[PDB]
């Protein structure tokens, strides 16, 4: 259909595969700008002008898995590995809460050392501070997820990466889409606010695959959706592949907001890495969350999922203040509470 008719169907919520495919395939500037405006307006209406700050501590870059896209993959010998101590992680979290963070995100490689009991201990200590805790630790047994929920964790981020099971298995050779989905379903059953999401522009990924990602997210009605471009890392098998396209990734964020109007959607660091000011653009095209880096030196520079990451040369405490300034210059407001999903039940 024409751009105008696709927009009209999106506005009427005729979210057919055909409508989504055409939205992603049309490259017209006028169409794209209208799509972004629609997503921005839906964001404003459903989740308001508050931008929720989640302070992320990347506490270990040790990983047992070998994902082909990721700089932390176990086969990468050209990376200094680190582990923050439990005391360092708790005190770093406390500093974030002192700086006004209402959610602490603990993220790592799949590092066996902490699992499950050290994480449980850390979660309990951080929960005493009266903030939300979000974990992003990869795939672990149900029993671990259960222990972490009992310890007080509120949310879990586990991007589905790609909903194409063949592509998923090739890129993530230790595991599968079936396992990734079962993990996400387990997290939901246990009562976590659950986050999924995907990379855009993976080698071999098609527009139809992106449509499938959108339909998968809509199907499962995730609380959070993290989306960013694939960024090749020189010490991985995908070193020589093309980076994901910023505008296409932005369209995926916009469509995610249109499909899941009451969800929490970050403006990811990868978006700010491939285009200067990319996070700010993304916050104006459907996103309502930002995750300032709170990993301390000397470790911040060693958590290299992809190269060139912004935030690496700034001081340990710079990023929360940075995003507060950002929020103000965008004409937005910081989140007032923990920024949990506020469902708007509809038809
Ligand atoms: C109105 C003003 C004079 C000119 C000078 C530079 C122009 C911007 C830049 O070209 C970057 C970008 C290119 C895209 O294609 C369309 C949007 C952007 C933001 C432009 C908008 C507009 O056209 C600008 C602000
Ligand atoms: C600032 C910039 C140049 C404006 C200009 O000078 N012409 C006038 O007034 C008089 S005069 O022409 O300058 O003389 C305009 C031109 C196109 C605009 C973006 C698009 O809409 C898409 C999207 C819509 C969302 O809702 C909000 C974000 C997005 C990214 C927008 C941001 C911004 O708003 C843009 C970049
Ligand atoms: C940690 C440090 C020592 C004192 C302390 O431990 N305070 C703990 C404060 C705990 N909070 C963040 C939960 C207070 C809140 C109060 S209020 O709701 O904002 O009124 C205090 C002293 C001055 C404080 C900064 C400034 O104000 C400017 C700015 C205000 C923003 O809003 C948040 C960011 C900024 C950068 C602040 C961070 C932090 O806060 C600072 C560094
Ligand atoms: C200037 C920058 C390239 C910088 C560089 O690497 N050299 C390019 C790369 C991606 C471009 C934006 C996106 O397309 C989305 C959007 C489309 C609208 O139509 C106009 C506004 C937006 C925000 C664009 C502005 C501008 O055109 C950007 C920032
Ligand atoms: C201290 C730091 C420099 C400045 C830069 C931007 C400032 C914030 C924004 O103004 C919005 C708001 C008022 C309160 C808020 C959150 C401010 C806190 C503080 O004043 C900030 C962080
Ligand atoms: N090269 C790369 N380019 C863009 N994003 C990447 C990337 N490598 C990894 N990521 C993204 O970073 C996210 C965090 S990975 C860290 C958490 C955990 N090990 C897990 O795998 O879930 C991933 O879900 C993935 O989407
Ligand atoms: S994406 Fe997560 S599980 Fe895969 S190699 Fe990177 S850190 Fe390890
Ligand atoms: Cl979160
Ligand atoms: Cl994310
Ligand atoms: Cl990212
Ligand atoms: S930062």
């Amino acid at each position: 259909m024409t751009g105008r008719e696709i927009l009209e169907k999106l506005e009427r919520r005729e979210f057919t595969r055909e409508v989504l495919k055409e939205a992603l395939s049309i490259n017209d500037r006028g169409f794209n700008e209208a799509l972004f405006k629609l997503a921005d307006e839906i964001r404003r209406k459903y989740v308001g002008d508050e931008v929720h700050i989640r302070a992320i501590i990347e506490f270990s870059n040790v990983c047992r898995k070998n994902c082909l896209y990721c700089g932390l993959r176990r086969d990468n010998k050209n990376l200094k590995r680190y582990r923050m101590t439990p005391e360092e992680i708790v005190e770093r979290a406390r500093l974030a809460v002192q700086f006004g963070a209402k959610t602490i995100v603990l993220q790592s490689g799949e590092d066996p050392y902490x699992m499950p009991d050290v994480i449980s201990d850390i979660v309990k200590e951080i929960k005493k501070m009266g903030v939300a805790v979000t974990l992003s630790l990869g795939e672990w047994p149900r029993e671990y997820y259960e222990k972490w929920k009992e310890a007080g964790a509120d949310r879990y981020l586990l991007r589905h990466e790609t909903a194409n099971p063949v592509l998923h298995r090739k890129l993530r050779p230790d595991t599968s889409f079936e396992n990734r989905l079962n993990c996400l379903l387990t997290l939901k059953e246990l009562g976590y606010e659950t986050g999924a999401g995907s990379m855009v522009g993976l080698p071999g990924q098609t527009i139809d695959d992106l449509v499938d990602d959108l339909l998968f997210l809509k199907e499962h009605d995730f609380d959070m959706v993290g989306i960013g471009p694939f960024i090749p890392h020189p010490d991985t098998p995908l070193a020589n592949e093309k980076k994901g396209d910023f505008t296409l990734t932005l369209k995926m964020v916009a469509l995610t907001r249109i499909l899941l109007p009451d969800s929490n959607i970050p403006a990811t660091t990868a978006m700010g890495t491939i285009v200067p000011g990319g996070r700010e653009i993304t916050l104006r095209c459907g996103a309502n969350v930002i995750m300032p880096n709170w990993t301390p030196s000397p470790y911040r520079q060693l958590y290299q999922l992809y190269p060139g990451k912004i935030c690496v040369f700034e001081k340990d405490t710079a990023c929360i203040p940075c995003v507060m300034k950002m929020i103000e210059l965008l004409g937005r407001k910081p989140g007032r509470d923990w920024g949990g999903r506020k469902r708007v039940f509809e038809t």
